[PDB]
């Protein structure tokens, strides 16, 4: 009780040693990311040891304070963050191991190199940009196969017996935690017993519409590739999906859009012809936020940041990241940009990131995070969902000659569905494959084909080739070789439509009861309101549960799927109608793609 007046200074003191301590681990992971050498590698390790060390010393420390007994809810909540350790509980020796098969992993993806389809000679082609170019772009479905086996073989399969000692370390740690295992760690940061539940509820709900969008574009597809490369009743074979992952489709809308004879938003050609830049892009991302009356991005960002893939011969991890350094206004972004639409949205998702850093710096440390990780994930969507809008679009002098009328508005509103819908059976089986493996529900002889059973199960979607044990896919994706929980994404989907929809509401945007005023062509960009309701929000980083946070911006406290389907209503009535136009086939047969 008259303990929490020294408990506070306490805090105070150890928060801000906590950010200069992180600062230090932060700088060394910048320089790995930046620069991937064995020199940089051991560096990045042993300062990150150095702080768990200093992280089991906090921890001890604590049940020295009285803490649960405290009349103070922040200082309750303060100390219990500080209790939570993580891999930092491990053992000296255990740490030390789990950080070199993270490296090791994160490290191998980042190498992955592959040999040209058509010359054998050229051997250096990479995920960013090589591959990811063909996958997006190329309609020869055997090259498409060809470099997803060889991606897979790569950036997957090699890493097997590392991801096998990961799993055991991140159970470890879990357990010296007292969760059951990673999966229940991970799901602490939500701060709801039921969260679990309330996902399958939500997506339960949405599913049907993916149905029908899955339905539909098999259909499309079968027109295009033939019956012999596409049947009406299996899987969509993945490597047709436009994407290495077949997480978003709106790289083939060229093929499947309902209304091919009307316009089709694809903005990457203009932005060329109109010599954009990293840069430029950038700045213009920049433009939003201040338009919205947010902060205006810091001078070390444009010194310190990286903007374009290097032209030295390094290695580097290019997949987009946004670092938060601690101090005053250190921020930073490394993304490897290319002039596309997408890159465009990906540029204002990082940047979402960053004016999270900026709006909670200056809060304890902490409290310097989302309110939970699919909040910091929502930020830059939600801007990115104006910035794709043809209102937007045609504002900034990229889309020429549009006439909106019921029939491109159905494109657009597929062309949104092939990025927003398509993603969340995704997002699920990227940690509902983990947590799997985390509670040990999988036995290890089983790994690979509980990983494709998941995504035929819950995506209809399978392998270009047979695959079985003797290949490990998984780790195929970034956020699996790298360790990054994925749930988050599947709360972003979700929240960024709550968020969007009570941000257009505000700017004036959006009103239901008026055809003028439709949600799928609001723009943000300049309201003062929408700003207002962010910054409410942001700048509490995660002092109160989230829940406090989304009464913040909008009143609610409720994680809903209403706002995403009040989105795509229009497109449902007019998709649930085609199909049945077309007698088209709805639903799937299991897959014959991974062999036990
Ligand atoms: C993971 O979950 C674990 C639960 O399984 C948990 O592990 C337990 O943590 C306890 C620490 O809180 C610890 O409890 C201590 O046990 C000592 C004796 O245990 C020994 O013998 C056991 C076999 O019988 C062995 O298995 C153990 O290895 C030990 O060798 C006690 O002597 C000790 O006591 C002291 O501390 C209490 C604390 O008092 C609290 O604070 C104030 C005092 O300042 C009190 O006024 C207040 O009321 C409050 O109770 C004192 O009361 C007492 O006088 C002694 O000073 C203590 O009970 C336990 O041993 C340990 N393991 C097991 C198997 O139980 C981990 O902590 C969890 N990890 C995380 C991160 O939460
Ligand atoms: C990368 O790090 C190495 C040492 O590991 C260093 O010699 C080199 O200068 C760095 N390269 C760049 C481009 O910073
Ligand atoms: C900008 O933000 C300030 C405080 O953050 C607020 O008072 C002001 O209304 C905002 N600007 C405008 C034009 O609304
Ligand atoms: C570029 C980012 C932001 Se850290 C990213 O990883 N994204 C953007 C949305 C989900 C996802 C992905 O790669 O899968
Ligand atoms: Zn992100």
């Amino acid at each position: 009780v008259k303990e929490e007046i020294q408990a506070k200074e306490y805090l105070e003191n150890l928060n801000k040693e906590l950010a200069k301590r992180t600062n230090v681990e932060t700088e060394a992971a910048w320089a790995y990311g930046s620069n991937i050498t064995d020199e940089n590698e051991k560096k990045k390790n042993e300062i990150s040891a150095e702080l768990a060390k200093f992280m089991k010393e906090v921890a001890s420390d604590t049940t020295k304070f009285q803490w649960r007994s405290y009349q103070s809810e922040d200082l309750k909540r303060q100390f219990k963050a500080l209790t939570k350790l993580g891999y930092a509980a491990l053992p000296e020796d255990d740490y030390a191991e789990l950080l070199d098969t993270l490296s090791a992993m994160e490290s191998n993806f980042a190498k992955v190199k592959v040999c040209d389809y058509k010359d054998s000679t050229k051997c250096d082609l990479a995920l960013d940009p090589e591959i990811e170019e063909v996958i997006s772009k190329s309609r020869d479905h055997e090259e498409l196969a060809y470099y997803w086996r060889e991606f897979y073989d790569k950036a997957g399969t090699a890493v097997r017996s590392q991801f096998e000692r990961y799993v055991e370390l991140n159970t470890k740690a879990a357990k010296l935690n007292n969760f059951t295992s990673g999966a229940e760690a991970w799901l602490d940061e939500y701060e709801d017993d039921t969260f679990e539940q309330q996902l399958e509820d939500i997506f339960a709900d949405i599913r049907p519409l993916y149905q029908q969008i899955h339905g539909y574009v098999r259909f499309r597809l079968r027109k295009h590739y033939g019956d012999a490369v596409v049947s009406e009743t299996g899987p969509i074979p993945m490597h047709l999906l436009g994407n290495m992952w077949a997480q978003q489709w709106s790289e083939i809308a060229d093929i499947v859009s309902p209304f091919p004879e009307k316009p089709l938003v694809d903005v990457s050609a203009e932005m060329e012809k109109q010599g954009y830049t990293p840069l430029k892009m950038f700045q213009m991302g920049d433009d939003f936020f201040t338009s919205m009356n947010l902060t205006k991005l810091p001078q070390d960002f444009w010194d310190k940041s990286i903007i374009e893939k290097p032209t030295d011969g390094r290695d580097l991890v290019c997949h987009a990241s946004a670092w938060d350094f601690y101090l005053t206004d250190d921020v930073r972004i490394k993304q490897c940009t290319r002039v596309t639409q997408d890159q465009l949205f990906t540029v204002h998702h990082e940047l979402g990131h960053i004016q999270y850093f900026l709006q909670y710096q200056h809060q304890p440390f902490v409290y310097r995070t989302g309110a939970n990780p699919g909040f910091h994930e929502a930020v830059g969507d939600v801007l990115s969902l104006s910035v794709s809008t043809p209102k937007h679009l045609e504002k900034i002098g990229l889309l020429k000659d549009y006439v909106r009328d019921d029939e491109a508005r159905i494109n657009q509103l597929f062309l949104t569905a092939l990025d927003k819908i398509v993603f969340l059976p995704f997002a699920f089986t990227m940690d509902k494959y983990r947590w799997s493996l985390f509670r040990g529900e999988v036995d290890k002889a089983n790994w690979n084909c509980a990983f494709w059973k998941l995504r035929d199960e819950y995506s209809g979607i399978e392998p270009p080739v047979v695959r079985s044990e003797k290949d490990f896919d998984a780790p195929a994706k970034y956020h699996i070789s790298a360790d990054v929980e994925y749930l988050r994404y599947l709360v972003s989907f979700i929240i960024q439509f709550q968020f969007y929809k009570s941000a257009c509401i505000k700017a004036g945007q959006y009103d239901p009861d008026n055809v003028e005023l439709p949600l799928d062509n609001c723009d943000i960009y300049g309201s003062a309101a929408a700003g207002a309701a962010f910054h409410n929000m942001l700048s509490m980083g995660a002092s109160k549960p989230w829940p406090d946070a989304l009464e913040a911006f909008n009143g609610e406290r409720i994680m809903s799927g209403k706002a995403i389907a009040e989105y795509f209503e229009p497109l449902r009535v007019w998709l649930e109608a085609e199909n049945i136009k077309n007698n088209v086939h709805i639903g799937w047969t299991t897959s014959n793609k991974c062999v036990s």
